[PDB]
């Protein structure tokens, strides 16, 4: 059976996606390109992004990924935390980031770790993590 | 000044945008066609969708709408209600709804009004509406 094939397959192609939150009780959604280890989503961003502050908040984030309307996709939902591992902000640096943050070095620099508990898979069958 | 015109460039652009909810507490968003009436946006949907349970219990959203990273798009702020009027949803009809409604006159078939807020203009400005 090849669900987490078709999801990693997902996740291993482009990067950008949609990272939503909850924010004062209202929902937001960002455009952001996302990293992974394994089934393990990570976002590049600026530590003092109302994103952060959103997690800070509630920690409940929602993704869609990997998307003619007949595409693939995935829908995660999971806790967010936030990484500030050297090893895997220096792993994920790459220069489309220069939009955002300086270089791997920047202190502004933090990762959205986010640790799915479901991932459905729409083109919905489901993986629970 | 260009604001309105550049927003209303993207409205009449292409359709496809995110969807975002609040449900039971934790964001949610889904890929969704959007019509409009000037400001005011519209999604064909069926009347049992999860999204139409959100929206009954919260009723605010927010769309991300319009999008290379560096394309300009949208993100508006409103409050949702449901729009059962006959002659805007024969305006909006159209044959790629057929994925999930039978026919203009199927009984599952609603819109989704979203009376805008806030509309931020990405690539930021914003209108107050
Ligand atoms: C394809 C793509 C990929 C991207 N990838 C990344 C990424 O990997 N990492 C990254 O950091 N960014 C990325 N971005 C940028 C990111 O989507 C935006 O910076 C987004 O606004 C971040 O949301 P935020 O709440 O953290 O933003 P913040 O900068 O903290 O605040 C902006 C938010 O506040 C609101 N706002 C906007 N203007 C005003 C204002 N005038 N007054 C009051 N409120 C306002 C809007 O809701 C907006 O989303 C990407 C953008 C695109 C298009
Ligand atoms: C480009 C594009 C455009 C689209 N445009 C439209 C549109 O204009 N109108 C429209 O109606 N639809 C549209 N869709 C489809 C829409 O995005 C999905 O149907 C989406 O899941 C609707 O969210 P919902 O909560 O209303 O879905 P519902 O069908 O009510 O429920 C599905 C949701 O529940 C969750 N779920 C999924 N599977 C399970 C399961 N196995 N068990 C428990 N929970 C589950 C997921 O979070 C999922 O989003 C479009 C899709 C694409 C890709």
């Amino acid at each position: 059976m090849h669900l987490k094939e078709k999801i990693t397959t997902i996740i291993q192609g482009q990067r950008t996606g949609v990272l939503s939150t909850v924010r004062n009780d209202k929902p937001h959604s960002a455009f952001m390109m996302f990293f992974h280890e394994d089934f393990v989503l990570y976002v590049a961003t600026d530590r003092q992004s109302k994103k952060i502050t959103d997690i800070e908040n509630n920690p409940n984030v929602h993704v869609l990924l990997g998307r003619k309307l007949d595409e693939d996709y995935i829908e995660v939902e999971g806790l967010a935390s936030i990484e500030e591992d050297s090893t895997l902000k220096n792993k994920f640096w790459n220069n489309s980031l220069k939009r955002w943050l300086l270089r791997p070095e920047d202190p502004n620099y933090v990762l959205i770790k986010i640790n799915p508990d479901t991932i459905y898979y729409i083109d919905p069958e489901f993986l629970r993590l």
